[PDB]
């Protein structure tokens, strides 16, 4: 029983890791599934897809390195967050496509909610900011939606998940149902102090209680998925966190003020704030994270909905870019953007602004603008919202980081950490392995049944790879940034309300 | 012998062009001629003025050559031009002082920032009908006349001449026996009064321009003089000259001619429109080549943005056209593109805008943004025409239009849905020749009037708006909303 | 539980793919997995075994996943793959000895030269319906055990194992216990005597192969074992078709009678036209293989290959750049009415069938002043149909039969201008099926037939639709006129290389 | 008023220029002006006489108006042109009876079949230093007579003209007060006698070509009459292109030899006062000597060679104004093994083989633009060297140095490939315009604006140097994968 497996079930891929009792990668499966768009700012996915590409991918990445199921310890599960599905318990069968954290269908459903006065009594019980991006304003619209679905819910025939949830249930036959707290507090309907569901919550988006998974630590045997069959051995789930509380994770930030920024389909840098719950002035997220032992700890947390994905819209729909040529590449082949910035708010603006109302804008284009600067200026707007949220934390937090701990596949991108060491005029440190998201999610399963005996085991397993140090000087920075800001503002309220 | 053909000469931006046309003012011969855009410095705009008169003439010669005429059959000469152009030369030997500084040269910005912070602008919009930009003759008069040590004594002199390019291939023609302009061309230059139809006393004062510098101002339909010997008796500042060949010689009748920019005139017949939308107001022609007045507006960024596309997007060719991929997709899924990429023309004349994108989300591709280009033409001809309509109070229930881009049928509806307006597209397309054609046939008796080639015009097609059109004024708002935000980008 | 699909593995040569079809043989699911193209040096082509079969393994739980379907739904498996592509593993371990070579492979030209040179062409030819040429299995294993010191002697003590792509999953599907393949598959090796249906005795002696390590043949139609994907207590599903790739696409275009004929246009062409039960000696520079009768029988078939078809427009795209996509070339074909002269003969890696040169490279002919690039685009797709019809024209030749129809499946019968265009060039109907999963399906009437799920083909061929039936637009004077310009071309193509 | 000036007109195959140069031959100003290639089908190659009249008389105009020169301080005008190529018109109107058939063009392959069968070869290489191949004007006036129903008839009354472009422009430029050509320009006729310098009875009669048609020859360098553009301004010069070229290059001596790239590529050696016959598949011409007399010339035509480049522009656009052949080429170190051989209208020297069309051989998968852009810069170099080595076997003489033009297509990167295949130097002087450049000295010297070459030889040109930068090994690999491709471009054509 030599191995363990993370399941990371991503925004734009699944992927499967298997790592072994040094905390080496082994074995890396990934597979990509379609982002489905009924209309502009609407994001989907196909819950079957997610569930085919995550089941078929954990096959493939025991297959190719010859693992047998037997072999496993343990599971951890690891999320795309707030993505919100509903399906029924007795048939598995979705009632509609994943909505998700991306959409922004919810907006006038948020518009109600503000209305009605409930700003504080949200940020207050749930950590969260009024925004189309939390699950509970979806699992309402799906009802909405869906004529019949209500009454059917009070009856018990249908079930809400988040992701994870979505995973362990169809992964366990339906045997659990199940979630945990760090997935749990991005819903909007779970009470962060009480570690419960909240009533008013449910009341004010008429979401019945039958609906709703347990909820549980990061850490702890939540079940057994027969993948050595029905009658072989118990391969148990025994990790689950959200993947950006994963990552927080991985990187051993479980003290309080430690920080990171991932760099994945999106941006989200959190800080650990160790027991307590720090309330954020600043337009930022409290939320739930893991503790040094996996007990329930808090953070500080900007989310940016753009960042990879921008790349990923270059290389797919503009076509501005693909593998052989990528995006450094070409962004290096000039020296400045030559005035453009680009504000990536292709769903919206999430922290510290959030404006679910901003489309993607484009702006300072002359005539001697071409790809190659408008590739640079996409990949320097991951820096610049980065420094947006950082600036926000630092006032949340009371805390200026002289060194950003960074993770994540755009981390390999030297041209945009270097230029994020540039805008920041801090320096960032950029580790070997950069997947930490499934890290967390494996340490934490492994944990949980014992494989490792405590955290400090794998304190010594992160190297910093490289060190990236300003080079430019405040002026210039501050100059430079000055103009992102001027971007942001001519992009803030495009979209007409509902 | 016997007179059979009329000569349009065209001098335009980027190429000289001859045309040769009939009695029933079909066209015979065309030639053109490229020639070099000198930019000596970012927003700089030169022409040799000896290379835009070597083009001009070689063309006349070669459109007849090829076409087997002589000279004694030419009835007259008709002459159009790229406007507001500027030459400087001393009279005795026929040599510029400077290169032509072309109307799209941006070096006189800040003397325009003075004249308009010194309480100008109305003075100079009232009595010339301009706005008060680098875009006219005025200003460059003078930064040659400030720039070259002692000519402003050697124009008083009488020693240097100023000329539009009308005047400058006119004095060529003639070797040196006219100087004259019409007043289609003068009432571009910022120096002459559209009212009392002369030259303006206290431009030509607060600007420091010697009055003996500036030639005769006539009708654009009159005999000037002869070429070796033809008559010279027609002359129009282009867009003029194109809205005289769309027969848009009655109040109310409008064109809109699609270029690298685009270039909108509506004729207000003997009464001059003072604009209040951002437009300017100007000298036109009326049915037998006399006095009539217009507005206008100008998209400076038009089959440019294309270019743009073509070239730094690389997005697009001959192979690809933008009409391929625009129609792949059956709407911009909500984008607008701003090409403002040299700030906005009219009627925003905001050189501090630049260009911008609106409306992406994950879905928009290559095609949108292709399709939202070409969209951006017919919007920034809406942005023109509102105005228009606001100054005049004349609402259009259709439009001619001309240029190359008229070929392009998607661009053409949709310009017809975006406005509700028919847009006409003729079955002759030489219509800056033929204006200036007509002009100077005027002027000689070729033709007694223009009554039968009216009759004999014909529309090739009407454009009418489709159903998609009831959607105008949702998609027009987005549009202002994004220029809006286009604007006043740029750090002064 | 009632057993209500067949599934089909169709393992490719740049994928594998896994296909559910249900008993009116609707396509429920489809899933399709890349894998790596190993280039270890020019000319030579490699996978990896364990690629292969992760691939393979990972898309067949995808496609059920995705559809929903349990393994107790499963009536059947029927599996198909890439030719002659060889894999020798150890018995013990599972462990291959070496990457499997590809029957795109190279390396094994020298050894090709020696056994022409050696006199054996009618020999090999007569007895196992092959060409002499790197294409085929024999001296690639040869090549393996020259290459992996000591592997013979362990081959003949049963320690090491021979297998196509079909053999190798079979093994691995049912953990080493059966070790098969099926005659159409075995006839591909060289190895295998086509008339006395065993392993030719010479050729084993020829290429010193061990007869230890060849797996037992069968027919294409028969329950060969059981898989298991569930584990241990799973349902045993019945493996119970096996043909080649391009004999399944021939039996799914239900191909199964003397004088039917199909043509697969993709990155190449493959053609084959069934010949019965006797087998045809070719004449004319074609391959005699094994095919299936209408209950899954032994028949035969000749065969050509056509290896640059739809490679050819993936130049124009990609190196010539003379078109931005692939689908883009009927339009541009189409701007004019002739390519005025002009001829293309893409043959960039040689010419196949029917001329076996692999000397020959492209080559453009007919060019004067006035040529452009749309000629040079309409001729590059004519060349496809072009390379069709020598392939054709030499199977009429061998058999005597001309085709009263030519069945198309692939990407580019999508191209009506190439599929009118190939009508014509042959003066034959050209019958593009509403199916499009030809060899999937074939693959599924294999394995159904064999365990009853069909109980024969007789209304799958009823109710079996052609979607469009094109018919011969020009006279034999026009299109034998345009042809010798052709073959002018071929000509001059031909040993170009040193 | 002081005559200062002489201009030149070029009228090449691709378009018209016009120069005009002081009495130190500096270039004043220059003027060029592009007009339509016709194809009425493959093979076929015309151009319209009344837009090469055009073309030609509007940079006349325009070279003057920028330099702001008058027609009464221009000495001399000398005429340079396009050979071959053949216009028959109507006397007393000035209208081409047909399009001008290009030296290019094919479509007399079947007469030129017919001279070979009848035995020709002999008497035509013996007293017109030609090959028979549609190249040369004689069948193109048969093909133009056959075609015209009457014709014939018309031109024994006297009604109908044939000229080459010389001709036609000198007849255009004057009214139709003369009818004239030289002896470089009536030499490459077919119907010329290098010899005896007059007509050539047995040509005339075998292509039924009326001497009524005919023009008047005379000495490359002499007053033929003058134009007005007014003062008429005297016409004193006139020799085909690449003889003009020749001339500009000061190879006047036996033994001298260039180069010059242009639609085509030729290469000229001067021969003296000696005819030399050629037995490796070249030309016998008439060049000009020193003081503009007949001397002799051996020539290598090559049909395409700029053409190529155009075909990659206009009808490819796999190059373009902004980003040119020499670009793309130069980013590749190879063509990956492509060869191109550009017979787009057939094969010249040495092969002479007008069924041969365009060909692309070695094409592979990762064969890209790049490599074709290339590989057609190369065919030019290919093709350079075929003509080289029959010239040194014809001369005697091996070349130490190759002197070539400066013109357009003589860039930096052929120049050096040009080398490196024959492992000679190249010599490129810095010189745009040498053709019109033989042209002005022609007609300068008819009017005693220059007394003689004498001290245009002392002006010291730059001149660009350009060494051998591989081995035999590889260049003798390389030219022998060119000799594989041309063959199997050989003989594709179908005969009529
Ligand atoms: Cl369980
Ligand atoms: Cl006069
Ligand atoms: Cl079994
Ligand atoms: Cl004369
Ligand atoms: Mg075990």
């Amino acid at each position: 029983k030599k191995y363990i497996v993370a399941l990371d079930q991503g925004t734009t891929s699944s992927r499967a890791v298997v790592m072994d009792h040094d905390a080496n990668i082994i074995s890396v499966s990934q597979r990509e599934f379609e982002q489905i768009y009924p209309k502009p700012g609407w994001v989907e996915h196909d819950p079957m897809e997610i569930w085919a590409t995550q089941s078929s991918t954990l096959v493939e990445v025991l297959a190719k390195a010859d693992i047998s199921s037997d072999q496993i310890a343990a599971i951890g599960i690891t999320n795309q967050r707030e993505t919100t599905i509903v399906w029924e318990k007795e048939t598995g069968k979705p009632i509609y496509n994943a909505i998700v954290w991306q959409c922004r269908r919810t907006a006038e459903i948020c518009e109600h909610l503000k209305r009605d006065g409930l700003e504080d009594y949200i940020r207050s019980n749930t950590g969260l900011v009024i925004d189309p991006y939390f699950s509970g304003t979806k699992v309402k619209w799906i009802l909405d939606h869906v004529e019949g679905s209500r009454e059917r819910a009070r009856r018990g025939e249908l079930l809400f998940g988040t992701v994870d949830t979505w995973l362990i249930w169809k992964m366990t036959q339906g045997r659990v149902h199940v979630t945990d707290y760090t997935n749990a507090s991005r819903t909007m309907l779970f009470n962060i102090h009480t570690l419960d569901w909240d009533d008013k919550m449910l009341e004010v988006l008429d979401i019945p209680r039958e609906m709703l998974p347990e909820v549980r630590r990061s850490s702890e045997v939540y079940g057994q998925t027969n993948i050595d069959g029905k009658g072989g051995t118990r391969i148990p789930i025994s990790g689950i966190a959200g993947d950006q509380q994963a990552a927080l994770f991985g990187q051993l930030c479980v003290k309080e003020g430690m920080a990171k920024n991932t760099y994945g389909t999106g941006c989200f840098m959190l800080m650990n704030t160790g027991e307590k719950a720090v309330k954020s002035e600043n337009g930022l997220l409290t939320t739930i994270a893991c503790g040094p032992t996996g007990e329930v700890n808090y953070a500080l947390e900007g989310a940016v909905f753009m960042a990879g994905a921008s790349i990923q819209w270059l290389r797919d729909e503009m076509k501005l870019i693909n593998d052989a040529y990528d995006s450094e590449y070409f962004a290096t082949k000039v020296q400045n953007t030559n005035g453009v910035y680009v504000v990536p708010a292709f769903t919206g603006l999430g922290a510290p602004y959030w404006d679910p109302y901003a489309r993607g804008a484009i702006f300072g284009l002359t005539r001697g603008v071409n790809a190659n600067h408008i590739i640079r200026a996409t990949l320097e707007s991951i820096a610049y919202q980065t420094r947006d949220v950082l600036e926000a934390m630092q006032a949340d937090s009371g805390i200026r980081l002289h060194a950003l701990r960074v993770d994540g596949g755009a981390v390999a991108n030297n041209f945009l950490m270097q230029f994020q060491s540039d805008i920041l005029g801090t320096r960032v440190e950029r580790p070997e392995v950069r997947e930490v998201t499934a890290l967390g999610a494996a340490y934490l399963a492994g944990l949980a049944v014992g494989f490792w005996q405590n955290l400090d085991e794998l304190q010594e397993k992160a190297v910093i790879e490289r060190e990236f140090r300003p080079g430019i000087e405040t002026t210039e920075r501050n100059y430079r940034y000055a103009g992102w800001k001027k971007a942001v503002k001519r992009a803030m309220a495009w979209e007409e309300h509902d």
